[PDB]
Formats: structure tokens, sequence, C-alpha cells
């Protein structure tokens, strides 16, 4: 029994528990995500001071912080109608972090959000993958999966297989019905951007330059980059403006909280 003076184990465990907890894909979950975000920020604030910065534990906690920020910003976006697409893109981008998230949950959420904003190709691909992952959970192996759908993406293929199914059976079976019906026709490929890469992918498989992920949607910044004082922190000016406009028109406290955090974390508005 050794001591953990910096509490790495505690914070990692609460991150893990939180992202596998139920009922977290709604606006009402904002404060639980923001809280996780905030404690992780404070932790990273202490790592740099304590000079254990840039050890793989510091960097993995930075990644966990980024993930908690995506989730909190997602709940904020779910609070007002005019940010629906933002919320949807956040669950799409979270698919790249499924080495750290229950992967069935992640694909379920990406697929449902995509479907609700009318992105039916992505909805079909993500929800089919979700069904395959629920079966693989039941079977106990991942060797049944076909990774052809995501072969030139930053979506990881080797991921932890969850021991339990995150999504209740009724929701699984509604997804199963819909996927079966749609399967009877749509083009089932993920959309590509001007790079010839999957639009949500930070790595352009073609070129090989890693794009920065937008702080608002998670998507690769391809144009109109605006940079924050902290290095490596950028947003697409159009996403930025969309979020600021939603604050201007709605006075959303959870969106203003998101804005406050981005300013504190990246060192002032860009
Ligand atoms: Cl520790």
């Amino acid at each position: 029994a050794p001591a953990n003076p910096q509490n790495f184990n505690i914070y990692k465990r609460i991150f893990t528990d939180m992202v596998s907890s139920p009922g977290t894909n709604c606006a009402e979950a904002y404060h639980s995500w923001a809280d996780l975000r905030d404690v992780l920020f404070n932790l990273c604030e202490n790592l740099v001071k304590s000079s254990e910065a840039n050890s793989p534990a510091h960097e993995e906690f930075k990644t966990m912080l980024l993930i908690a920020h995506y989730y909190a910003t997602r709940s904020a976006a779910q609070s007002v109608k005019q940010l629906e697409t933002v919320a949807a893109r956040l669950s799409v981008s979270l698919l790249r972090h499924t080495q750290l998230l229950p992967v069935d949950k992640a694909f379920y959420e990406a697929g449902i959000a995509a479907k609700a904003v009318g992105w039916d190709n992505m909805a079909f691909i993500f929800l089919n993958r979700f069904l395959d992952l629920t079966d693989a959970i039941e079977e106990g192996t991942l060797d049944g999966l076909d990774h052809s759908d995501f072969q030139d993406t930053d979506i990881p293929f080797e991921v932890p297989l969850p021991a339990k199914q995150h999504v209740p059976e009724a929701e699984r079976e509604e997804v199963r019905d819909w996927v079966l019906t749609v399967s009877m026709d749509l083009e089932q490929v993920l959309p590509r951007d001007e790079r010839g890469a999957y639009e949500a992918s930070l790595v352009a498989a073609s070129t090989g330059v890693r794009a920065l992920p937008c702080l608002i949607t998670g998507y690769p910044i391809l144009r109109n980059k605006i940079e924050f004082k902290r290095p490596g922190k950028a947003a697409n000016k159009d996403n930025w403006n969309k979020f600021l406009m939603a604050i201007k028109t709605s006075h959303s406290p959870v969106c203003q909280d998101v804005l406050k955090f981005i300013s504190q974390w990246c060192g002032g508005l860009p």
C-alpha cells in the first residue's frame, strides 16, 4: 500500500466513473461535467507547478481535461436549440477518444445525435457500429468487429471492451429496428472534407498533417483558425461566433460558464 500524494488514482477513477455513468447525455448534466472539468483543470494547474509536468500522467490528465471540456460544452450546447449541430459534432469528435470512454456509449450517442440533426449516413454507420459493439460486449471479444468503415480515420480500433452494456435494451432495440429498416436501401460512407479525409478526423490520411481540434466542436480546424494565448488551443472562428451568438441571444448561464472556463484555461479571449 503506497501513498498517492498527487491523487492521480482518485482523479483517474472519478473521470472513468463519470464517463461510464448513465443519464449524462442531456443539458441537465452540465454541472456534473463542468465539475469534472473544473477539478481536472485544477489538477493540471498543480502538475505544472509541482514540476511533474509532461510525464505521461500529466499528458493523460490533460487529455481527460479536454474530454471533460467536450462533454460540458456538449451539455451547454444541448441547452439551446440553435446549438444542436454543435452538440452533435461534439459527440462525433468524442469518438476519437474512445480509448478512454465506454465505446458502446460513445457510438450510440454519436449516432443518435447525428440522426436527430438529419446526418443519416453518419447515424447509420455509428449506430451499426454500436450494435456490433453491444454484441461484442455480450460475446466477450472484439474479434468480430469490422473496422472497414473507419479505416483512414483517427477513430481507434483497439479499444477497451466494456464488461457491461451502457445502453438499456429498449434503446438498443429501437436502434436495431431503425438500422434494419434503413439497411433496405443511402450511401454508407463517412463524409469527407476538402482534405479528402473523414470530416471529423484530425489526421488527414492523405496529407499527414494533424489538424488542431476546435475548442467548440472538436472538428479539425481547416480554415478561419483563431488562436488562444495557451499554445495548442484554437477554435474555428465560425464555431466561436456561433457559440457567442447563442450566449448573446439566450443569456445561457451554462454557455457563459463554458466561455468563462475557456478564457481561464487558455489565458483570455482570443
Ligand atoms: Cl499520486
